[PDB]
DNA sequence: TTGTCTTATCAGATGGACTC
DNA sequence: AAGAGTCCATCTGATAAGAC
């Protein structure tokens, strides 16, 4: 399971990375990027989903999932119901 | 195999809750 | 009581995986 190399936290609203590529929680990531030293120690309007790694907002200011949000940004039309994928997907993102 | 397309997952911006 | 400095969830934007 993904662990922050600084504090050891396994839960966080947004995983970030250091220069070498290793993982930091949101709090450790912002601190080290800001300061340059280690840190001391709801559903979608469109598709009605309740599971997403990143919530976004539509023009009116309502919450939409990552997929629905990024889709409208690229189509100027809401994400159709017939595109909704089952379960969760993950990707091996490389560093650099 | 090639390119297109969707959208995970990274990074930066913002703003409210906090401390000095 | 008013301001600047600090913290960090939550937002927007960039990059790019990986299925089609
Ligand atoms: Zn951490
Ligand atoms: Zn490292
Ligand atoms: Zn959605
Ligand atoms: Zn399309
Ligand atoms: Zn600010
Ligand atoms: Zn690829």
């Amino acid at each position: 399971a993904r662990e922050c190399v600084n504090c050891g936290a396994t839960a966080t609203p947004l995983w970030r990375r250091d220069r070498t590529g290793h993982y930091l929680c949101n709090a450790c990531g912002l601190y080290h990027k800001m300061n340059g030293q280690n840190r001391p120690l709801t559903q979608c309007t469109n598709c009605q989903t309740t599971t997403t790694t990143l919530w976004r907002r539509n023009a009116s200011g309502d919450p939409v999932c990552n997929a629905c949000g990024l889709y409208f940004k690229l189509h100027q039309v809401n994400r159709p119901l017939t595109m909704r994928k089952d379960g969760i997907q993950t990707r091996n993102r490389k560093a650099s």
